[PDB]
């Protein structure tokens, strides 16, 4: 009951799994005696013997999606022994998020519009990925990798979302991945470029890069993601990036993507939203922000109203914490700054940058968007930017 775990052509180590269903992860000596090695996670530290915690399972049970439904369909797609994580890892494992490959040369197959069409199709919100090459989608052979994750519509409109939310980021200057919306026949998914992929110069290689999400660098279950059952919020993961290679820049991107995600209504934010690359030697830093979704398009959808709304990871409040969107105001920020120990200037500049540029980014977006896209959620997200918006700029 064992997964070889390779790191591109490097050998890492083995994920076990006892016949008492315990896991347990041992680091391979090779991988250990480079001068250059680095942990598998923060939350299982180099070391010699067999890491026993729980923090091995809760690392590999994170490489898989939450939701039971979905790992129903992953059995069933592959015939998987059973619905328990290294059964399904056995599966699926070859092509996962960072570098982790598990096994128990670049070569692929393109993909014609109706085939495309038909593997989209097959995929409770499962993503799955695929391999550009040019212009053309592909399948990846044997440990080839897959370039770009590919979304369907959860919220009927959650790829157009997703693609207009990618776009405004991008404007306002914080780091995100690039996006596309694709059309095969009647599918519109949403085809966003994976930051940990990397094509070497001669585009001959493609490489897999290490990273985690912070649910795996604090050894958590996906469980307590969000910070309501125990999960990291501001505090913790600013905390954390005191540690990165790039820390003043982390923790400014950081507190400038909170700002952010409260000027779009983005709700979704927990813990699992934030990753880390893990680099050689075993130092980390920030990746880019991703699985970004307004709430705004769903608005007057049903019931849901604005005063519904709330950041999954709240601000400093007078009196405890500040969550609602609609009752945040520069204020809840340069009080979180403070007691982060964010320098006041830098919160002051991310405030007054989004006071200026909001107005011609919403704007610059626009010219990106297709023809096909729909009104109603540029009405939507660009009506409520602008609205909260005008709180910076009364300060600011
Ligand atoms: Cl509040």
């Amino acid at each position: 009951p064992k997964l070889v775990t390779w790191m591109n052509n490097q050998r890492v180590g083995e994920l076990t799994k006892l016949a008492n269903g315990a896991h347990t992860f041992k680091y391979a000596p090779e991988w250990l005696a480079s001068r250059y090695a680095r942990p598998l996670s923060l939350s299982l530290p180099l070391q010699r013997g067999n890491i026993t915690s729980d923090a091995v399972f809760n690392f590999f049970d994170n490489l898989l999606p939450d939701s039971p439904i979905v790992r129903d369909r992953i059995v069933k797609r592959y015939h998987a022994k059973s619905r328990q994580p290294f059964d399904l890892l056995s599966e699926i494992g070859r092509d996962s998020v960072g570098a982790v490959t598990l096994i128990p040369i670049m070569a692929w197959e393109k993909l014609t519009e109706a085939r495309l069409e038909e593997v989209l199709t097959a995929y409770a919100q499962e993503k799955t990925a695929l391999l550009r090459i040019g212009n053309d989608w592909c399948i990846p052979k044997g440990i080839t990798p897959t370039t770009h994750i590919i979304k369907l519509p959860i919220l009927s409109q959650s790829v157009d979302n997703e693609y207009y939310c990618l776009l405004l980021a991008k404007e306002l200057g914080l780091n995100v991945p690039d996006a596309e919306i694709i059309k095969a026949g009647n599918v519109r998914a949403l085809a966003v470029e994976r930051f940990d992929r990397r094509w070497n110069a001669r585009r001959t290689v493609l490489l897999r890069l290490p990273q985690e999400d912070m649910c795996q660098t604090f050894g958590l279950p996906s469980s307590v993601k969000y910070e309501s059952d125990g999960g990291p919020g501001i505090a913790r993961i600013m905390a954390f990036l005191m540690g990165s290679s790039e820390a003043l820049k982390d923790r400014y991107d950081f507190m400038k993507f909170q700002v952010f995600q409260w000027l779009i209504g983005a709700t979704d934010g927990h813990a699992k939203n934030f990753s880390v690359f893990i680099q050689a030697g075993g130092s980390y830093r920030l990746t880019p922000f991703y699985d970004i979704i307004s709430a705004f398009p769903v608005l007057g959808g049903t019931g849901i109203h604005i005063s519904d709304l709330k950041l999954a990871m709240g601000l400093n409040a007078s009196k405890g914490k500040k969550t609602a969107i609609d009752k945040i105001y520069p204020r809840h920020f340069l009080a979180t700054a403070k007691v982060l120990r964010f320098p006041e200037v830098q919160m002051h500049e991310i405030l007054s940058d989004f006071a200026r540029m909001i107005p011609a980014a919403l704007d610059n977006v626009k010219t990106s968007l297709p023809t096909d896209f729909p009104e109603n959620v540029v009405t939507a997200v660009e009506s409520n930017v602008l609205r909260l918006h005008g709180r910076l700029s009364r300060e600011y």
